[PDB]
């Protein structure tokens, strides 16, 4: 019984099926009373809704599924033909969030593809896509730098293509932001976002000497 098996069945036992919104409901009051999980949250949320709604994307490519709550909350204002691939490396996580996108009815607009990134972004071409319209970047950020170079190499990015990068301050992705800031091939816009708090994996290393080689 895992975290995201909890977050799952709270929303099969709560939300109300067919509804993206209250499903999103059920996961933020589940992450802010019972177990804080890596969801991009109510208000960073609404900063995506807002480029959704102002880039009108046929074609959205999300890097990081996890439980599916980016997922629902783009998938939900697509228009009719509209499309959300979604790339999630954790077979596990990807049933789940395919779980959560059929309690959200959310399965006909989109697409999980288990992978890693920067394996599945050069296959891209043949899942049948040309460019994409938008590319939602939360997945490991080491990542962020060269899978953002790598659209660019297979011809996946447009004039007009978005990218939309969540985290790029905490823990913060100065390599990323230095290069698309830096570069005349992109302009680019900064959201802040208050965070109450944020957990993520770290360790220790010990290392002891054992004389030289
Ligand atoms: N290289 C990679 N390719 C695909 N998925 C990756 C990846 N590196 C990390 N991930 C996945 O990215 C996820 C980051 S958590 C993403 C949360 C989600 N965007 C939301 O807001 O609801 C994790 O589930 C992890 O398994
Ligand atoms: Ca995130």
């Amino acid at each position: 019984d895992t975290k995201e098996q909890r977050i799952l069945r709270y929303v099969q036992q709560h939300a109300k099926p067919g509804d993206p919104q209250s499903v999103l409901e059920a996961i933020d009051t589940y992450c802010t009373q019972k177990e804080w999980a890596m969801n991009v949250g109510d208000a960073k949320g609404q900063i995506m809704d807002e480029v959704i709604q102002e880039h009108n994307p046929s074609l959205v490519l999300e890097l990081g599924a996890y439980c599916g709550y980016s997922a629902v909350r783009m998938a939900r204002l697509l228009s009719p033909g509209a499309r959300l691939l979604t790339m999630e490396k954790n077979p596990d996580y990807a049933a789940i969030t395919q779980q959560m996108l059929n309690f959200a009815g959310l399965q006909d607009k989109v697409t999980i593809l288990i992978g890693a990134s920067q394996d599945l972004i050069p296959q891209l071409k043949k899942y049948d896509v040309d460019t994409l319209d938008l590319v939602f970047l939360d997945h490991w950020k080491d990542r962020y730098l060269p899978d953002t170079i790598l659209l660019e190499e297979c011809g996946l990015l447009r004039k007009g293509t978005v990218l939309l990068a969540d985290n790029v301050i905490v823990p913060g992705t100065p390599d990323f932001l230095a290069y698309v800031r830096g570069s005349s091939s992109f302009e680019c816009t900064h959201y802040s976002s208050y965070l109450e708090y944020m957990k993520v994996v770290d360790g220790l290393e010990k290392a002891v000497y054992k004389g030289p080689s």
